[PDB]
Parts: structure tokens; C-alpha cells; sequence
């Protein structure tokens, strides 16, 4: 599992 | 369409 952070504007493990 | 930047570790419009 890993930390995932997304910037798409909006900005958030699995 | 919009800019998308992802951090998952690795770090990249659609």
C-alpha cells in the first residue's frame, strides 16, 4: 500500500 | 480538460 495525493482545481492511503 | 499532478514513490493535462 501507498500514500496517494492528487491535484486535479481540487487537492487526498490505499 | 485539466492539469493533473499525482504523487503515489513516483511524481505528471488530460
Amino acid at each position: 500500500a501507498s500514500v496517494q495525493i492528487v491535484y486535479k482545481a481540487e487537492f487526498x492511503y490505499k
